[PDB]
């Protein structure tokens, strides 16, 4: 009915916001990226600090793990994306063709490509083994916030301060579907692929039927009217959907009923970041500059 989220670590260690909190595939890590330019892997478990890994020139707005947990590909304001090999730190690709900040990425299930959103408001496919650009997408007319692909790997999903959600064909680059005005900050397919998960700035986050272009839940109470906050469907117990918020908040509801089942309360700045664990009802959180830290929580459920 509801989980019992409670507090078990807290990983301190960037020296500016962090952006973005990811658990590796095989739920022994966790990534995390940051305005300091630094990506620290931590133990997803115990919150243990592993290491640091450094090369990009500005601060970082995202990280992803390929499916075998052992490549990690980061998105940066030096406008390129690095591709690491987590067990040694090295960069083995730099990423180079977006024309301004790059705000997102993500590896395919398959992780023989990835994708990034850009400042410069298109999505570009990348290979992963040769590191060079496979298609540039003219995806949005504003800055792009979030791009995911579908459990499958044939479809990405973009979202843009245009105020567009858009599906595209993985294989070919086409658009797919328009979802048509608040700019969307963030947006993922749900696990089954039939739907998609939109933030929108005006406090506001959709459960979309984007086929039908239909919206199925509406989930509100939280803050979200600054910042590209990142949201999750918690599925190892209770069914949930998971964000943080501008009051400083990790927000839990009940997917179905859009009751706020749980508030968790310790960060001292906006959560911009939320990761559910893949095998275990474990939360990660991070915030921005004020608080600069990471936070493990366990449930019950
Ligand atoms: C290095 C760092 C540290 C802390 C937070 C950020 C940030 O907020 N990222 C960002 C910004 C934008 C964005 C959108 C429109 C216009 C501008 C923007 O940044 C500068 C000008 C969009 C998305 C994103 N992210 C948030 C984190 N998320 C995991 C991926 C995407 C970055």
């Amino acid at each position: 009915v509801k989980p019992n989220y409670a507090l078990k670590f807290t990983l301190a260690g960037h020296t500016k916001a962090v952006s973005s909190v990811k658990f590796s595939p095989n739920g022994e890590w966790l990534a995390s990226s940051s305005a300091d330019k630094l990506i620290k892997i931590w133990g997803a478990y115990d919150g243990k600090f592993e290491k640091t890994i450094s090369g990009h020139k500005l601060g970082i707005s995202d990280v992803a793990w390929s499916s075998d947990s052992n490549l990690l590909v980061s998105a940066s304001d030096d406008k390129t994306l690095k591709i690491w090999d987590v067990s040694s730190g090295k960069c083995l690709k730099t990423l180079k063709g977006h024309s301004n900040y790059v705000f997102c990425c993500n590896f395919n299930p398959q992780s023989n490509l990835i994708v990034s959103g850009s400042f410069d408001e298109s999505v570009r496919i990348w290979d992963v083994k040769t590191g060079k650009c496979l298609k540039t997408l003219p995806a949005h007319s504003d800055p792009v916030s979030a791009v995911h692909f579908n459990r499958d790997g044939s479809l990405i999903v973009s979202s843009s301060y245009d105020g567009l959600c858009r599906i595209w064909d993985t294989a070919s680059g086409q658009c797919l579907k328009t979802l048509i005005n608040p700019p969307v900050s963030f947006v993922k397919f749900s696990p089954n692929g039939k739907y998609i998960l939109a933030a929108t700035l005006d406090n506001t986050l959709k459960l979309w039927d984007y086929s039908k272009g239909k919206c199925l839940k509406t989930y509100t109470g939280h803050k979200n009217e600054k910042y590209c906050i990142f949201a999750n469907f918690s599925v190892t117990g209770g069914k949930w959907i998971v964000s943080g918020s501008e009051d400083n908040l990790v927000y839990i509801w009940n997917l179905q009923t859009k009751e706020i089942v749980q508030k968790l309360q310790g960060h001292t700045d906006v959560v911009i970041s939320t990761a559910c664990h893949p095998t275990e009802n474990i939360i990660a959180s991070a915030a921005l500059e004020n608080d600069k830290t990471i936070k493990l929580w366990k449930s019950d459920c």
